[PDB]
């Protein structure tokens, strides 16, 4: 396995210039650094060879996360939406290949953050979600990039919060191409079994995020992170793990995630860092 | 400590006809029925009696729950709020007093489900909030009655997310009145230690819910049932533990939830029964 940090770890905006993350990822010794697909879209042909070269310049690979806005909804029930989600990710997707990442992960078939001040129709929003995955798994297979379909728990998502369901929404689905990926802060809230729940999810496993219960990085909170590991291995799990920490008070991004509270009492971005630097070296060393 | 039910388990609406729930609490072994505080406001003074009487012939002690609505949120900017706030809460303690009713508990000092479309202003709300319970503490007092302050996932509120938060709130306060209330769902979404929230509650301890991390009923699922029956003995708990399980989908009850699949699937009443006289014999098993 290959170990991540999610870049948004040091944001407190959904936005960054990607490259002094991926040098800050290299110094603390990560093998992957993930980053938002929104600013893909609108980087010229420049920008995408700018930051394939300095990924591969510190010996870094690129992972993509993304929570499509509602105008990306590929499950709508209004075809105007499905069209658009559809020619969102297929212009995603491309500009994925060029920037030579395999990897896209996420509520990729619903929206981040839903709105619940709608009525939820799962059965229709279902059968439209895997239709429309299904046709951008051929792109995603044309480009080259594992299709993973994040498990989220019920607040940030409807369509899938076990990997149970994930893995009935694969196989309908019916693409190699698209896969599950599993996050052990939203596992710890809707699985019956963490182990149990990698082990369903098997060879469809394509991507895993790894977070505490309330978000912290690994080894500072009750995640099972024994159990994980043999679950993994059990499975023969070869895939990037990625940290998705989020501990800092403050802006869209504690906004977004919920931080209501300071998470580590005033500590300067160093101890940050460290913090990072001494969970990849906790994880790597539970889980490999 | 005695052992009880939220009767939302087997409804869909935040209210329902609580007498046969007195009687089926009773039948299924339970001490105590929790019901929820929205039709109260409305009971004729003979229904007050009724339900009292029925609880009494039934062995049955009764607890009361409430998720405020906006309209009665004590940390709201609006001054028309707040004063609706209080006079509901008010007429509330008042109705529970003459029900024989000694405990409320859930986002009293807030409001539930929040809506986090507004910008959320914390400190002051805070500082709002904390007037307001302190003076429904005194009435509270009047009316015998123990206010408990649900500490709730980031997802539900944001005052209280964590027990060292429900601390210095309810010590800011400073009224025996006002309690702190702990919920084994919530509990393993933002805390650091599962014992430690508890014995760190201690003696502001005041009401207690229980729940699998997914919401199923006791011992079906990772809850650390042992360490929590050591750190309640520790600390000298002796109020209620009261299971507030969701395994359906549907109404308000599934939306404000958000239960997106079935738990137990086609399980019919009498299968949900079982599984509660089951877990309260697990529950006491492993907390008395
Ligand atoms: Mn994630
Ligand atoms: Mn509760």
């Amino acid at each position: 396995m290959k170990h991540g940090i999610y870049y948004a770890y040091w944001e407190k905006q959904w936005q960054a210039d990607y490259i002094p993350y991926i040098e800050k990822a290299a110094q603390l010794g990560f093998d992957i650094l993930e980053i938002a697909a929104s600013p893909l879209p609108f980087y010229s042909e420049q920008q995408m060879k700018d930051i394939k070269a300095c990924a591969e310049a510190n010996g870094i690979t690129l992972t993509c996360g993304h929570g499509p806005s509602p105008d990306q909804n590929l499950a709508s029930s209004d075809p105007a939406v499905r069209a658009h989600a559809k020619s969102f990710f297929t212009d995603l997707l491309s500009r994925l290949e060029k920037m030579d990442i395999h990897v896209i992960g996420g509520g990729i078939y619903s929206y981040w953050p839903v709105d619940y001040s709608m009525p939820i129709d799962k059965p229709g929003d279902w059968a439209r979600s895997v239709e429309g995955v299904a046709e951008m798994a051929k792109v995603a297979e044309s480009c080259g990039v594992d299709y993973c379909l994040e498990v989220l728990n019920r607040f940030e998502g409807y369509l899938l919060n076990t990997a149970e369901e994930a893995v009935q929404f694969v196989q309908e689905v019916n693409h190699p191409r698209v896969k599950i990926m599993l996050d052990t802060f939203h596992m710890n809230i809707e699985e019956d079994s963490i182990g149990g729940a990698i082990r369903r999810a098997g060879q469809h496993l394509g991507h895993f995020h790894t977070g505490e219960c309330n978000r912290r990085v690994p080894g500072r909170g009750r995640t099972p992170w024994r159990e994980i590991g043999e679950a993994l291995r059990d499975i023969g799990y070869t895939g990037a793990v990625v940290m998705e920490p989020f501990v800092r008070m403050g802006g869209q991004v504690g906004s977004d995630i919920k931080i209501w509270r300071e998470m580590n009492p005033g500590a300067d971005d160093a101890q940050l860092d460290l913090d990072a630097k001494n969970a990849v070296t906790f994880q790597r060393y539970m889980l490999d």
